[PDB]
C-alpha cells in the first residue's frame, strides 16, 4: 500500500458543505462516499443531495433527519429507491422536510455497501487506498474537536463510541505523526479548511475504524 493517498488530488472529492444547526452529518458522509464512486464510474464530479437523505431515508431507515442517522442505512435507502438526486436539484436547507425525490433528477445510483471489521485500521488503510474514500463515524463529543484548527489531532479523552458521520478522504504523515485525512460538514472554516487530519494507529482512536463503510455505485 501507498504510504500516502489523497482523494482530492484525483479530482474525486467535493466542496466542503456546512450542516449548520442540523445534525445531518451522516448523510454528508454517506454522499461524500458515494460522489467518488460516481466520479470513478462516469467521470463527473458532482454534489448529492444530503436533503434528500434527511427527508427521505427516514423512519424505514432507523433515521432520525436532523436528530441523526447512519450512513449504512441511507446508502441502503438510495439502493431500494433506486437513486439519489443532485445537490442542484434538491438543495441543502438544513431542516426536516417532508420527501420530495424525483427520479426526473436522479445523480447516482447506488448497488451495494461494504462495512468494514471493528477497529482494523489496517483493513480501513487498504479501502482508502485501494476502493476510495470511506465514510466513519467518529467521538467528536470533545471541545478539542471544535477548536481543532491543524496538524495531527489527538484527544486522550477520546473513545470508541463513535456520534459524529465524517468521511476519510485519504491519509499519511506529518513529520512521522501518522493520520487520516477527514472530510467534515462543518464549513469551509473548521479545522484545515474543513479537513480534520486525525490520529491513525493510535489504538483506533476516537472510533475512527469503529463503523467504516463504503458505496458501490
Ligand atoms: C480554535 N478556533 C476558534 C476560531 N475558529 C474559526 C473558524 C470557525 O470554527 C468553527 C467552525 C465550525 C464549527 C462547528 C461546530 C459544530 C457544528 C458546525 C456546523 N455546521 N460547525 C465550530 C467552529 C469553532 F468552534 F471552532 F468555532 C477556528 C477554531
Ligand atoms: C453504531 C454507530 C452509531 O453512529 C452514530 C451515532 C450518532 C450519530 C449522530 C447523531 C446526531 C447527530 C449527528 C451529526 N450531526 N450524528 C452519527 C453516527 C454515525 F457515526 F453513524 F454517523
Amino acid at each position: 500500500l501507498p504510504d500516502s493517498v489523497d482523494w482530492r488530488e484525483k479530482g474525486c472529492v467535493t466542496e466542503v458543505k456546512y450542516q449548520g444547526s442540523c445534525g445531518a452529518c451522516w448523510a454528508f458522509s454517506a454522499v461524500g462516499a458515494l460522489e467518488a464512486q460516481l466520479k470513478l464510474k462516469t467521470g463527473k464530479l458532482v454534489s448529492l443531495s444530503a436533503q434528500n437523505l434527511v427527508d427521505c431515508s427516514t423512519e424505514k431507515y432507523g433515521n432520525k433527519g436532523c436528530n441523526g442517522g447512519f450512513m449504512t442505512t441511507a446508502f441502503q435507502y438510495i439502493i431500494d429507491n433506486k437513486g439519489i438526486d443532485s445537490d442542484a436539484s434538491y438543495p441543502y436547507k438544513a431542516m426536516d422536510q417532508k420527501c420530495q425525490y424525483d427520479s426526473k433528477y436522479r445523480a447516482a445510483t447506488c448497488s451495494k455497501y461494504t462495512e468494514l471489521p471493528y477497529g482494523r485500521e489496517d483493513v480501513l488503510k487498504e479501502a482508502v487506498a485501494n476502493k476510495g474514500p470511506v465514510s466513519v463515524g467518529v467521538d467528536a463529543r470533545h471541545p478539542s474537536f471544535f477548536l481543532y484548527r491543524s496538524g495531527v489531532y489527538y484527544e486522550p479523552s477520546c473513545t470508541q463510541n463513535v456520534n459524529h458521520g465524517v468521511l476519510v478522504v485519504g491519509y499519511g504523515d506529518l513529520n512521522g505523526k501518522e493520520y487520516w485525512l477527514v472530510k467534515n460538514s462543518w464549513g469551509h472554516n473548521f479545522g484545515e479548511e474543513g479537513y480534520i487530519r486525525m490520529a491513525r494507529n493510535k489504538g483506533n482512536h476516537c472510533g475512527i475504524a469503529s463503523f467504516p463503510s463504503y458505496p458501490e455505485i
